[PDB]
C-alpha cells in the first residue's frame, strides 16, 4: 500500500510527488531525496547508492512500488564522469535486487539520450540502434535493459518511459541541453530576449510537464496484461528552438532571440529529431494533451505569475 | 613497457597469455586472475573489483596497456545473476577509470550475446538493435558503450571485438551455450557419441582459438588511424550441431550423436546465426584461418594426445 | 634497514630519493607513490591506506619514514576535501605505525603555516600561526601531530618549514612560488616571461641542493641536538623583479612583465623571509647557493635539457 | 686548502674527484688533466711541465696532490719510453713541488710492483718486488721515491696499491684486470664474452667505491696512526670462471669463451691475493663489496 | 769494436779503464767523463745528454757501453735533485740507446738497494729492497729497468752490486764505506785515525783488484750461463776494529778512535754480509783478496805515495 | 689600465701591492710571483720565463711592470749562479717585453751598487760603483740596462735605490740590514738582542712608509720633471748602537751584544749616507720618518702583533 519516490525533490518530481498524492492519499506516497523540497510532511532522506537505507525504508514504510526518479542528468554526467556512472548504475541496480528481494514494482524513466548518431534520426522506433554519446545516455541503456532483465529472470514488474526534453513552469532550468525551452520563457519574461545556445534548426521532441506525468502515470497504472514492451518512446511534440521563438511572438510579438551555440548542440546533433510512440499508443492509449501553442501559453502565464 | 592481462587464467587467457610472451617476451605481459595458472612466472592475483590493487599492479609493472580479460560468463551469469552484474560492470568502470588516470589503452573482449530476439539474426551488423536477454549479455554492451564513451571522451585508447563461440582443446569445457562444441569431442574420443543440449540446427557463429588470437593481436596492433569504430564483429564459420557431428565423422565415421535440447536453446537461438564482419576486413585486414573440417582434424589430433 | 620514502616522484622526491641512494646505497631505499617515476626498489604506496604501509614497512625492514606525500597550495585550493584527506590522513596513518613499529619520521612543512597576522620579517619558530589556505593549515596538523607523537610515545618525529623550492628536474605545476621555476623555462625559450606575483613579492626560496642539504642534516643530526621538532630552513629571500634582474646578468636581454593573478592573494599571506636561526644552531643547518649562483646553474642545466 | 688532483679525467679519477666533491666542497677539489672530462674547476695539466703545476699550486692554494696521473701498462708495454717519461717525471714533479711548497701527497701504486719471485699467495706488504712491466718498474720508483720524501724532508707522502678496479663509469681499454669489465658490456649487449685471461687466472680485484673508500680512509687517517706509507689494499680474489658463475647467478644464461694473449704472461706475474691485514690494523681499511654484490651491483648499473 | 766507458774518471773508473785497455788494447776503450784524468782515447760525455752519446757510440764504433757515472751515497743526501738526474736519466738514456743501437750495457748496482727490512746477513739475490737513500733507490731503479730491456728487446745488461770498494789509487771521496779508505791514509801520516762509523758495524767489502776481476768475470761470461742479470758480490766483510786489527799487525804503533755520524745510520741500513753464490755458481765468481793481504797490500802501496 | 707586479709577495712587494690596490682599484693591480701571499688577482709568474709574462701582460691588459722580484744579497752569496740568473734574467724579459708592448718599468735597485771605492759618506747619483756582492753587480747591470732602453727605445723606465727598507709586516731573512728588523722582534719577545754587524756599522735607513711614498712618488712623477732614471732615496743613517739608544727611549732594559759575523765585511762596502738632494729637487722627495719614529711605531706594531 505505499510508494517510494527517490529523487523526489528534481524538476519531475516536486510536481510528481504532489500528483499521485492527489490520486493516492498523501499519506501513501514517500517522497525521498537527498535534498529536502523547495513544505511535503512525509520526507525522507534517501541516497539511492546506500542500497541498506533503502531496505529501511522499504520495510518500515509499506512500500510495494518504487518511483525511481534519482539520477544525475547530461550536464553533471559530461562534467564529472564516475559519479554519475555511479549514481545512476548504482541506484538501479541497488533498486532492482530490492524489488527482487521485497516484491516491488518499479518504474524507472529513461530518455531520448539512449539514442545515437547512427540511431534513425525521424520518427525514431522503440527498438533501434542505440549508441549514446554521453554517459547519461549510456546510463540509462543499463537501466532500460537491466529493468527487462528483471522483468523477464524474476517477474520484477519493471516499467519505464523515454522522456524526450520536459517543460516545466518549476523547476529552475539545470543547465541541460533540452532546457533552453525553459530558460527562453524566463529571459522572455524578464528581458523580452534570449541567446539560445542551440542552432536555430535543431528539431528535438519536447513535452509539457502535465502530459509528463499523464504518461508517467498512464503506464505505471496500465494493466500489465497489454504492455507488448516495458519502455516506451512517448512523445507530445517536435520543435527547433525557431518555431518556439514565434510560437512565443505569437502571445508576445516584441520578443527577440539571438542565436549562440555552445558544446550542447554537439549532443542535440545525436539525439532523435522526433519519436515514434505508436506503441504507447496502442498498447496503453497513451495521448499527449498540448500542442507547442497552448504550451506556450500556460508557461507564459505562469511565470508571469511567478513574480 | 608492460601489458597487463586481467583473467589471464580463463579459457582464452590460459593461451593469449603464452602468445603475447611470444610476440613481446615473457617479462613483458603481466599474468594476472583470481585463480594460479593450473609455471607461469609472472602471476599476480588482481581481483578486477579492487581499483587499487590494480592501480598498485599498473605503477609497480610499468603498465601501458590493459588486456582486461575478467568476466562471469552467461551459466554463472544466470544462476548467480547479482555476482555477474558487479564483476563485469565493476571490472570494466575500473579499467577504463585506471585507464584514463594512467593513460593507458585497453583491450576488453565483447561477445555475440550483446544481440537479442529483435537483431536480426543472419549476417548481423556492426551497429544494429542490441536488447540482449542475458545478464551477461547486456553487462557486455556497457563494456562496449564505456569503452567507446571513454575513446571519445578522454582518449582512452578503447578496442574490442565480439568473440562469436569459441573452441579450444586446452582450456575445458564448461556450461556455457556455445560449449557443446568442446564437449562434442571429449565425448568423441572417450565414448564414440555424445548427446548434445542444443537442437541439431541451431546455427551459431564460432572461431576456432587460433583465430581467436589472431583477431585479437590483430585488432590490438592495428594502427589507430586505421579504425573506423572501437568495436567490432569476427566471425571465421558458423554451423549447427548437427554439421560439426558430419565434419567429427568424417575423420571417425562411428561418431554419433543425439540431442536433448535443455535452457541453452532458449539462449542460443536469442543469438545470431552468422555476423557480418566486412568492417574489420576492411579496416584491419582480419581474415581467419579455420574452417569447420580443419578445426575438428585439429581438434580431434590434440585432444587423442592430451588423453 | 631501510627506508621508506613516500611521495617519493614530487618534485622534492625525483631528485631526493637518488641522493639518499648515494649516501646509504640503493637497496636501503625503498621509493614509494601513487604514479611511477617518469625504479629499483619501486612500490605503489597510497599513504591513505594504513594496511598497505604496515605491509611494506613489514616486509622491507624500514626503520625511517621519509613522508613527503601531500597535495600542493593549488589542488589544496582547487579540491580541498581531497587535500585534507591525503594530507591529513597520511600523515595520521604514518604517526600512527612509527608508533606501532618503533619507526622514525621526517615529514615537511611549508611556509604556508603562516598567515596574514605572522610578522612576515625574519618569521621566528615559534609564532602566530593562522595560514588562509587549505595546504597551510593541513600543515599546522602536521606539525603539531608530529610533535605529540615525539613528547607522547617518543617517535622520533622531525621536519623542516621549506620556503619555494627551485629546481632543474622536476616540471612547475599552478604553485604560488611556481613563478621562480616557470621564469627559467621562458627565459630560455622565449627571452620572456609573464610573471602572476607583483614584481615586488618578496618570498623566502632554496635551490634544490640546499634543500637536500638541509632535508639530510635534520635527518642525520643527533637527536640530543635539537631544541624543537620543527624548524624554518631558508636559503635567501627576493622578489620577481630581483630574480629578473639575476637572470638579465647573464641573459641581458631578457624581458618581464605583470599579470598578477589568485596566486598574488596566496603570497602576500606568506612570509617575506625566515629565521632559521635555530636550525643553524642546533645543527649547523647552513645554505651554499644565494641568488646568482641559483640563476647561473638553473639556466646551465636547463639549457643543457633543453 | 684546496687539492689538486692530477690524470683526474681516467677512469678512478672522474669518480674520485666528485666523491671528493661532496666530502670538501665543489670548489675545494682542482681536476686536472690532459683531456678534459668526458665542472667548475678543471685545468690542463700535464704532469711532466713542473712549473705549469707549481702555477696551479700557487694561485690555487693547493696543499695536497692527489697524484692520479700515468700511463697503464698496456701502453706501458706497447710504449716504453713515454711511460718512463710521464710516470717518473710525474712523480719527481709532485714530490719536488711538495717539497717547495710543503704540499700533501697521494700517489696510488699498484698490484704491479711484484713480479715472478714475489710470493703470490696473500702477498705482504713488505716483500720482494721485482715486477716485469715498464708499468709495474715505475710505480716501485714511486713508492721508494715518495717514502724518501717522508724520511728525508717530512713530505707527507701516502699511497694505495690498488689490485684491479671494477667500475660502471669508465669504460675498458685494454689492461689485464680490464676482463672484469668488458664482462659485463659483453655480458649485457650479446648474452656472451671470450676472455682474454686463462679460465683460472686468479686476481685481487676491487670495486669502485671501496676503491674510493681505501683512497679517503688513507688521504684521512692522522699521519700518528701509520706504521708505513704504502698499503695493500684489497677486497676479494677471484678468477675470470668465477666471475662468470657470479654472473650467471643473475643471468643464467650467460656464456663465456677463453682466448688467452700476451696478457696473461703478464696477470701470471701478478698476485693471486694480497695480505693488506697492515692497513687494517693501521688504519681501519675494510671492503664492503664481494664478488656477488659488485656483480649484482655493475649489471644494475650498466643496465640503466 | 770498441767500448765505451761512461762515468770513467771516478774510483773504480780510474783502474777499470786501465784494465780494460791491457786486456783488449789501449785504443779499444774509449773513456769518457765530464772531468778528464788525474790517456789518449778520452770523450766529454754528460750522461744525461742522450745524443751527445748517440754521437760517441756512432762516430767511434761503439758496441757495449760500460756504464759507470753516477751520483754516490754522499752527493745522494747532499743535493737529492740532482743524483735523481744523472742516476735515473744516464741508466735510461743508456738503455735507449743500447736498445737502437743494440749494444750491451754493464751498469754497477750497489749495496744500498737493500734497507732495514731485507734480512743483513747473507743478504740474497733476490730478497726486499726498501733503500733509505737517494742513492739506492736510484740504483733499484737501475737494476729494474735494465732487466726490463733485456726481457722486454733483448738488451743484453748485466750488473753487480758492488760491495764498499777499497783502493790506493783514488782519493776517498766521505761515502759510508770509505773509511776503509781514511784509515789507511791517517795510518802512515798520523799512526792514529778517527772512524765515523761506530766500532762494530759490519759491512761487506772487497779490494779493488777483485772488483775489477768481478766486473771483467760477469762482462765475459757467455750469457748462456746467466740464470740471472744482476749479481752480489763479495769478497769479505768486516768492522772498522776487525781493519783497525788487521793493521796493527803490520802497524802495530796503530790506533783508532770512534766518533760517530750520520754515516752510522747509513751503514745500519745496509748488509753485515752478502750471499754471492748464484755468481760463484753461474760464472765461477771468486775473490783473491782476504783482509789482511788487502791490508798489507794498501799499505805497501799507499807508503809508496806520501 | 693595469699594473703588474712582480715578486709581489715579498718584503715590500706584500705592502706595497695594497697600497698600490688603495690608490689606484683592488683590480687594476695585478699581483704576481712564485709563491703565494703568506689577495683575488694573484697569478704566478717566474721573471725567468719571458712568454708566461708575456701571456700575463696581454692577458691582463697590463701597461706597467713593478718589477720587485729579485733574489737579494744573502741567497746571491750563498747561491751565486741562481741569483745572477733571476735578476739580470728578469730584467732582461722586462725590458724586452716593455718595448715589444710599449711598456712602463719600475724597477728598484740598492744601496749595495756602491762598493769600497765608492766615497761612503753624502754617496752621490752617479758616482763609482764596483760592489762586492753578486746581488750588488746584478742591480747596476739592472740600472745600466733600464737607461739603455730607456734612451735607446723610450721605454719609460724608473728605478730607486732604496737603502736598508725597514718593516713590522715581513719577517726578518738573513740579510744585511735585517739586524734592524730583527732587533724589534727580540726586544719584545726577550727584552735583548745581539747584534752581527759592529756596533759602529753606519748604514743609509728607511721605514717602509717612506719606502712606499718614494716609490709611488717617482712612479708617479711627471716624466719631464725627471733628470734622471735611477734615484738615491733616504731617509735616516744610524748604527746598531743608535737604534739601540733609540729602542731604550721606549724600553730602558733592553740590551745589545755585538757579535759580528761575514755580514760585516758586507755592511763596510756599504755607504754610510747617501745624497738625495736630485730625488728632492726633481720630484718633491720627502721622508716622514726620522729614527725615533720609526722605532716607537716599530715597537708599538709589533707588540700587538704578538
Ligand atoms: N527533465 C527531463 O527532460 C528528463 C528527460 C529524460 C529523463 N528524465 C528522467 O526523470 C528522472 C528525474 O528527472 P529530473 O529532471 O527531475 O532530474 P533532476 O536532476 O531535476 O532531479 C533528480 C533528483 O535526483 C536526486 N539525486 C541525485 N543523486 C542522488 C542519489 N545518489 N540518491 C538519491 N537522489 C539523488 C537529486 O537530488 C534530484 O532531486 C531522471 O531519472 C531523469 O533521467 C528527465
Ligand atoms: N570463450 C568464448 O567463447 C568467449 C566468447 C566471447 C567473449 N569471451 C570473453 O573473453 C573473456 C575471457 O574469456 P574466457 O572464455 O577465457 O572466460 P573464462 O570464464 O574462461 O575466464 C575468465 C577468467 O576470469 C577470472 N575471473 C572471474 N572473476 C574475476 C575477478 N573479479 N577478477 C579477476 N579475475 C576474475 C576467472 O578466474 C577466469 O580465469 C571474457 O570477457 C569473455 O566474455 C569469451
Ligand atoms: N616545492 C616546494 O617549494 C615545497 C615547499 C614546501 C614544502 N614542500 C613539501 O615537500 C613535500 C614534497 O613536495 P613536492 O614539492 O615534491 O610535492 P609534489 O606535488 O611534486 O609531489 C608530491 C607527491 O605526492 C604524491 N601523492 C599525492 N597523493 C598521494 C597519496 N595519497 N599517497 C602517496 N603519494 C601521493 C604525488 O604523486 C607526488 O609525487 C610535500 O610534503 C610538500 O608539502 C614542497
Ligand atoms: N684501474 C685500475 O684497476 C688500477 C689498478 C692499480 C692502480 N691504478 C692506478 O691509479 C691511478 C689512476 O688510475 P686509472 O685506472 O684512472 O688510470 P687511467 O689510465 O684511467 O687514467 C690516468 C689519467 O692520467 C692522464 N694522464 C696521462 N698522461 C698525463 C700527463 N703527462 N699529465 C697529466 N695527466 C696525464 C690520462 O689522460 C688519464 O685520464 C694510476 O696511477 C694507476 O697506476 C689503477
Amino acid at each position: 500500500s505505499r510508494i517510494l519516490v527517490t529523487g523526489g525533490t528534481g524538476q519531475i518530481g516536486m510536481e510528481l510527488v504532489p500528483y499521485m498524492r492527489q490520486l493516492f492519499g498523501a499519506d501513501t506516497i514517500v517522497n525521498s531525496d537527498i535534498k529536502a523540497p523547495g513544505r511535503d510532511g512525509n520526507f525522507v532522506y534517501c541516497d539511492v547508492q546506500d542500497r541498506d537505507s533503502m531496505a529501511r525504508i522499504v520495510t518500515e514504510q509499506g512500500v510495494d512500488t518504487i518511483v525511481h526518479m534519482a539520477s544525475l542528468l547530461s550536464a553533471v554526467g559530461e562534467a564529472n564522469p564516475s559519479l554519475a556512472l555511479s549514481v545512476n548504475t548504482r541506484g538501479i541496480q541497488n533498486v532492482l535486487e530490492l524489488a527482487k528481494q521485497y516484491q516491488l514494482r518499479v518504474f524507472a524513466p529513461s530518455t531520448i539520450a539512449v539514442f545515437g548518431p547512427s540511431t534513425p534520426q525521424d520518427e525514431t522506433p522503440d527498438t533501434t540502434i542505440m549508441r549514446p554519446t554521453t554517459m547519461y545516455g549510456l546510463t540509462k541503456v543499463h537501466v532500460e535493459l537491466l529493468g527487462e532483465y528483471y522483468y523477464n529472470k524474476f517477474g520484477v514488474d519493471f516499467r519505464s518511459v523515454r522522456y524526450p526534453g520536459v517543460i516545466s513552469s518549476e523547476a529552475l532550468p539545470g543547465g541541460g541541453t533540452t532546457d533552453y525551452a525553459v530558460e527562453i520563457f524566463y529571459e522572455a519574461l524578464k528581458h523580452g530576449k534570449y541567446t539560445c545556445f542551440l542552432n536555430r534548426d535543431a528539431k528535438l521532441p519536447m513535452m509539457y510537464m502535465p502530459d509528463c506525468l499523464k504518461a508517467t502515470m498512464g503506464l505505471i497504472n496500465a494493466p500489465n496484461d497489454c504492455l507488448s514492451q516495458r519502455t516506451y518512446n512517448i512523445t507530445a511534440v517536435s520543435f527547433t528552438p525557431e518555431e518556439i521563438v514565434a510560437s512565443i511572438q505569437k502571445v508576445m510579438p516584441s520578443f527577440q532571440c539571438d542565436y549562440k551555440p555552445d558544446f550542447r548542440q554537439q549532443i542535440a546533433e545525436t539525439w532523435p529529431r522526433s519519436i515514434d510512440d505508436s506503441i504507447a499508443r496502442k498498447d496503453w492509449n497513451w495521448q499527449h494533451d498540448f500542442d507547442l501553442d497552448s504550451m506556450v501559453e500556460d508557461m507564459l502565464v505562469k511565470l508571469d505569475a511567478k513574480l
